[PDB]
């Protein structure tokens, strides 16, 4: 029904929000510290000097283990 | 249809996975450092001395700003 189409769109948008903002292909699993923005995969976070969202200096990257993780790279 | 019921269940389960594993009522927004388990809201994370997933000591809690918030 039309409701099935609406629910498919909501599911897809929530899953898109869990992907890396730089490569768009891998799940987010890294945090820029100390600002706390958690918007990249490990590969893309590794080479940023400043946060891509707030411009704060990245002192280090903290790996995050999230219950929503489903990609083979995070399991 | 039955597929509408199936998609409603999948969306519900994905939203449940974003909720604090301790209180079940608030969105996850905190990481236990250094282990990296990100499974609690800020109120439950402030009260735990050990990670509820791996039992590693919590040295400090890092707030996470996620695009899904
Ligand atoms: C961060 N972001 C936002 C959207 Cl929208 C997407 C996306 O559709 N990515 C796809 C490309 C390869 C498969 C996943 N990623
Ligand atoms: C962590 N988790 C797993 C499930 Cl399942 C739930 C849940 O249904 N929580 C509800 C209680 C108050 C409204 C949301 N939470
Ligand atoms: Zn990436
Ligand atoms: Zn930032
Ligand atoms: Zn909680
Ligand atoms: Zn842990």
């Amino acid at each position: 029904s039309q409701q099935t189409r609406v629910l498919q769109e909501k599911l897809r948008k929530l899953k898109e929000a869990m992907l890396c903002m730089v490569c768009c292909e891998e799940e987010i699993n890294s945090t820029f510290c100390p600002c706390g923005h958690t918007v990249c995969c490990e590969s893309c976070a590794a080479q940023l000097q400043s946060c891509p969202v707030c411009r704060s200096r990245v002192e280090h990257v903290q790996h995050v283990y999230l219950p929503t993780h489903t990609s083979l790279l995070n399991l």
